[PDB]
């Protein structure tokens, strides 16, 4: 909509494209850029307010589902230098060879298979701004060889400590095998490539005729062929470094190897500067002339690219041998149709070896119902988990090489299932967590690794499965789907819709919530055992209700809320008197819903009381429930007002009040659970206006109820005086809290 049009983006954009995007916008109309126009702040603020947004996933998705009318205002009001955006922002946003990760997806991607070497760089390091060319040339140097990351530490500070960075920058090289080592070397190039090579798998080897002649006949069998450059003195060839670098970038894809054609003069009669690459069974004999492949060229880079075009594409399985093959190992599948991607990609036959994930591809055009079973009508890369089952998920996203193997190895290790309409829950009362998506959303796309990680967490208490909604538009659209993603739990036929940011610790906690609720479900035995045989100093408040009831169904929603205010304070707790009816009759209730409040044991309290009251939303049971607590605030008088609190020694909190205010009586039992929560900090108070006008006047009391705080300075021997506008105990404390201890 308007926000990405203002910032010239796709709706499908991605964090990185936002950046960029905001980067050209800022250093041309931030305020500081032009002095000229009183209007600046305002011209940046649309800018700001739309990327801010943007950038915020969670508030990004309010901004789909509803334009900016579901948002609120407080946002883009504060932005940094245009100095910052010029020098310490998306410093390596413009340089591809450079991943730029956060914390969420860092783990599995500098593990998953390939070198990584990450520069956990900062803003206001001018150590980090000395590194930056150098590591985009780097990065570009060692491409086809391994890994380039950053890792903003200014905008990721958890996740820098977590890793061990202890000064800016901080260079670390991972690979899922070993852990992290740091480079404490120069920061130039070459010395970057040097130690990264102490660390890349590379075997060249030396051939002798005898050697040669054997491994390019034994290379057929073997299913890798030889990259071989032939050396002379007084002529050029690969140099040492070169060989090892070819040897590291077609790891697993190609042996390499030179010959001294000095010490094998008539094996290199037949050559004639050149290294050539034998694909498997090609030879150097004129017979196998054709498929050889001469290169000239001495740069890897150059020699890699050439060889890493011409290698097999991956094996192709019929029909028969993938039924067969498909619920025993892990396979991953490039699904295709006919016709008969990165080059790159086929060092994932290779790269996934550890994990015991094997590749291949699959012609959809030889098995069509196999494909559409599946429902892949395009061409697609799955990955099945074996092990006795059928269970699979698609890889969306860039067909790129770390972001598969990171899939692929999160995937068959996750028990996220993908769902279709023939497997779908709709008859299950056990729990499920559903995630309706599209492919093409950026979030959605963020939020399918967090949801494998809560899987493996939640193994054995839910099942967690996501749908393809860009498929199945009819299926998301029966569940009124909005935005992409909407996260569902489904339990016992009530559905829960998650709304937190996209993460697996907060989605284990709102799961965590679910399974252990503000509003305890009861039953005759824990009844007796909880709410009867409570603490001497525990309250409870119990809703009976009949799920037939539409007054009881009406209540539901309102005393969940209510029970969510109310934690730590009053115990909330409900009971099914349609499974429950003996005991519902034994309790004497007669009709639903019927709201019992449970006091504190004491010599004259009453067994329970019931709630009668015409209002029954959240806001009036919970100030029903807290009228029965304790009171802790005092009556003042006009002396004692006077005394105690505007020449006293001590901090006061006063609700200046009318007992005829209905927004008074409202308040009054808030005020109460904030006299309770300041106990011992400060004392609470109350003045009757009604009953004293003349101290209310002169107080400053235009209305009812009116809260004001009044601080003792003890360095002055003086008592403070403010106004609390917030009726909110929580609040108003935390408030009250910060004030405390900016003079102790
Ligand atoms: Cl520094």
């Amino acid at each position: 909509q308007n926000f990405y049009s203002l910032l010239g983006v796709s709706k499908t954009a991605s964090s990185r494209e936002i950046r960029q995007a905001f980067k050209k916008l800022a250093l041309k109309l931030h305020p500081d850029k032009n002095p000229n126009n009183p209007n600046a702040h305002g011209d940046f603020l649309k800018i700001n307010r739309a990327y801010e947004v943007l950038k915020d996933e969670d508030l990004r998705k309010k901004y789909d589902k509803y334009g900016e009318k579901g948002l609120e205002d407080n946002q883009g009001g504060q932005y940094e230098s245009w100095s910052y955006y010029r020098y310490d922002f998306g410093i390596y946003d413009d340089d591809p060879e450079i991943i730029t990760l956060e914390r969420r997806e860092f783990d599995a991607a500098v593990n998953s298979g390939e070198l990584w070497f990450v520069n956990f760089y900062s803003p206001g390091s001018s150590h980090s701004h000395d590194l930056a060319p150098t590591w985009r040339e780097f990065a570009k140097e060692v491409d086809g060889l391994l890994r380039i990351g950053a890792v903003n530490c200014g905008d990721d500070r958890m996740l820098c400590r977590m890793k061990g960075v202890n000064s800016y920058p901080s260079l670390f090289i991972f690979r899922s095998g070993m852990a992290a080592v740091k480079y404490n070397g120069d920061r130039s190039k070459e010395s970057l490539v040097a130690f990264a090579m102490q660390h890349v798998r590379s075997t060249v080897t030396e051939l002798s005729t005898g050697n040669f002649v054997n491994a390019i006949e034994t290379a057929f069998a073997a299913g890798v062929g030889w990259l071989i450059t032939f050396c002379s003195k007084g002529e050029d060839c690969l140099t040492s470094q070169t060989r090892l670098r070819l040897s590291g970038m077609l790891d697993g894809l190609v042996n390499v190897g030179w010959v001294d054609c000095d010490a094998q003069d008539s094996l290199c009669k037949s050559l004639d500067s050149t290294t050539a690459y034998f694909p498997p069974g090609a030879t150097l004999n004129d017979r196998e002339k054709s498929s050889v492949l001469f290169l000239n060229s001495l740069d890897a880079k150059e020699i890699y690219m050439e060889i890493i075009h011409n290698l097999p594409d991956f094996e192709l399985l019929s029909a028969n041998q993938l039924e067969d093959r498909l619920a025993h190992h892990r396979w991953l599948v490039f699904f295709h149709f006919g016709k008969n991607n990165d080059p790159e990609l086929k060092k994932l036959k290779t790269l996934l070896k550890n994990e015991h994930i094997q590749v291949v591809r699959f012609d959809c055009s030889s098995a069509p119902g196999i494909c559409s079973d599946l429902y892949v009508f395009q061409p697609s890369l799955a990955v099945f988990k074996g092990q006795g089952t059928k269970e699979y998920e698609i890889h969306h996203g860039k067909k790129i090489l770390y972001d598969i193997l990171a899939f692929a190895k999160e995937s068959v290790n996750s028990h996220v299932t993908t769902l279709g309409p023939q497997n779908f829950p709709a008859s299950d009362k056990e729990p499920w967590l559903v995630d309706f998506f599209a492919p093409w959303s950026p979030p959605s796309r963020a939020l399918l690794p967090e949801l494998r990680k809560a899987s493996t967490l939640l193994y054995g208490q839910l099942k967690v499965g996501t749908l393809d909604c860009t498929i199945h538009e009819g299926l998301c659209n029966m569940y009124n789907i909005q935005a992409y993603p909407t996260t569902v739990v489904f339990n016992q036929s009530s559905i829960h819709e998650y709304e937190g940011h996209h993460s697996a610790e907060q989605i284990l906690e709102f799961i965590e919530d679910l399974r252990n609720p503000s509003v305890v479900s009861l039953t005759p035995s824990t009844f007796n055992e909880l709410v009867k045989q409570r603490k001497h100093d525990e309250v409870w408040m119990v809703d009976f209700y009949s799920p037939w009831s539409h007054p009881s169904q009406v209540l539901m929603p309102e005393w969940k809320r209510m029970a969510r205010t109310l934690t730590g304070l009053i115990n909330v707790g409900s009971v099914d008197c349609q499974q429950y009816h003996s005991f519902c009759t034994q309790e004497n209730v007669q009709r639903y819903p019927e709201i019992r409040f449970y006091p504190q044991k004491s010599s004259k309290a009453y067994q329970y009381h019931s709630y009668n009251g015409w209002n029954r939303d959240a806001y009036s049971l919970r100030s029903w429930g807290l009228g029965f607590l304790p009171q802790a605030s005092i009556d003042l008088t006009p002396q004692t007002f006077n005394e105690k609190v505007l020449q006293g020694k001590t901090h006061w909190v006063v609700d200046f009040y009318a007992p005829w205010s209905g927004p008074s009586q409202n308040f009054a039992p808030e005020f109460e659970l904030l006299a309770r929560m300041i106990k011992g900090k400060v004392r609470a108070g109350k003045v009757d206006c009604q009953a004293y006008p003349q101290t209310c006047q002169k107080a400053g009391i235009k209305a009812y109820p009116s809260v004001k705080l009044y601080q003792y300075e003890r360095a002055k021997k003086s008592i403070w005086e403010e106004q609390i506008n917030s009726r909110d105990a929580k609040t108003i404390a935390a408030l009250i809290y910060g004030k405390l201890e900016t003079l102790q």
